[PDB]
């Protein structure tokens, strides 16, 4: 097993999944802040003071109740500063060309601003074709959804396979997972974990958790994706301190 | 079978499904326009022009380059004179407590002009839940992903089997099924059929074609939606109205 600083320089790694690796590696952190907030200040005022906590800052665009472009300038101004990649949550999952037109237009341009995005593999492959063609030229990457934390997710055996081997055909776009575990033998692929809070429990509408430990320790994934055990808590610098040190710590412990 | 007309009298039939089906045996329509266009003066001069030739109006509000609240106004005053319920295709397929947000809020505001949504069932149960939350208060219906149109779709055996099932056990909100056939033999749902046209072929992205006569007429789907075929055509009326007739008769051919 590679350190995230080695699997950044390995020969088949995306730019951008390489940008990611070793600001990780500079700064110690595998933790994604989801910013599942709905006012514009709030999500900036996050965004500084948990950049130097994060490898990254998750978006639901479509809450934003002040959406603008000028809100991901400012965004991506404090992504500089931080250095942390900007994920937009899309799950894009309809036929390629209609995720083209998703993807690169309407309101919220997300390929203008979001270094990465992620689809669902339901639609057959024409979903990564269509958001390739957008977003290859934009020198973005993408995720593929193999595995889901929610009760009932049908993204199991079969599925989760076929997710794989959809990445592994699609690598110029695709740097990774949203998974629960590692799917991928290819150091080149990136696992994100959703799910985690450090204690046991789950939602009222079919959210589960693992905690950090389980999900880079154990099933061993790259990062923790990471909503209101951070969001909800009073001082949520010191929530993303803690969540950053579990999930850190979880991964040199798997390195040895 | 039923004809459209007694199934909107149905005893478990939902108000939605029952309007939408007293319109289309009124109206001599099972034509559902894919308004696959980024200007919202191009979306509502097809709106008024086909209005009285389509039983449904689909869009993706998030290729909209000038979306406001406002077009969508404009929008549901043409739905109303002309009578066609407005669907918006925004394919739901996240966590439960994620996709309420997405329903409700930011500057779409889907569920305040949308009569029907559609979801994803991979993710669980949850995400009908999150959605039904907004739904349901709001008087709204949904429609689940049971069967896709494009290459490669892994929505097929135990996948649309448990998309029926989701339904069946959901029938206070959802409506019915994106499908490319009859999946339920219960006659409350609707049958809603994409990758339609009248020749055979395809596009460069994944998406499969199929004619009024085959989906309808030998597949038993109730309803065909048609986005290129039309929209792409010089005379997008003249469009319609084919469209509209090949639907129609293949559905009275399957009454006998
Ligand atoms: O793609 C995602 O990040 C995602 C996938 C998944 O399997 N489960 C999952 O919860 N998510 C998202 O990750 C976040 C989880 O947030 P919390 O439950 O608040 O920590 C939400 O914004 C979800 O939309
Ligand atoms: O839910 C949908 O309507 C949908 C499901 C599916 O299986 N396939 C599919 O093409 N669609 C949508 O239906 C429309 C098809 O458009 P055309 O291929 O131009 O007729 C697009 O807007 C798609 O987003």
């Amino acid at each position: 097993e590679l350190s995230f600083g080695a699997r950044a320089e390995l020969p088949r790694i995306h730019p951008v999944a390489s940008k990611l690796l070793r600001l990780m590696q500079k700064k110690e952190t595998n933790l994604c802040l989801s910013a599942d907030v709905s006012l514009a200040r709030e999500l900036l005022q996050l965004a500084d003071a948990l950049g130097p906590s994060i490898c990254m800052l998750k978006t639901h665009v479509d809450i934003l109740n002040d959406f603008t472009l000028d809100v991901m300038k400012e965004l991506i101004t404090l992504a500089k500063c931080h250095e942390f990649l900007i994920f937009e949550d899309r799950k894009f999952a309809d036929i390629g060309n209609t995720v083209k037109k998703q993807y690169e237009g309407g309101i919220f341009k997300i390929a203008s601003w979001a270094d990465l995005v992620n689809a669902h593999v339901v639609p057959g492959s024409g979903v990564v074709k269509g958001l390739q063609e957008v977003g290859l030229p934009l020198h973005r990457g993408c995720l593929l959804i193999a595995e889901m934390s929610s009760t009932g997710s049908l993204a199991t055996g079969d599925y989760t396979r076929a997710a794989v081997r959809m990445a592994e055909e699609h690598s110029e776009f695709v740097v990774g997972f949203i998974s629960g575990s590692r799917v991928s033998m290819k150091p080149e692929f990136l696992h994100l974990t959703p799910g985690v809070q450090l204690e046991a429990g789950g939602d009222n509408l079919g959210q589960q958790y693992n905690s950090p430990q389980e999900v880079i320790g154990k099933r061993g994934s790259d990062i923790i994706i990471v909503g209101r055990g951070i969001i909800s808590a009073a001082d949520r610098l010191e929530a993303a301190e803690m969540y950053r040190k579990a999930a850190w710590e979880a991964y040199l412990s798997r390195l040895g």
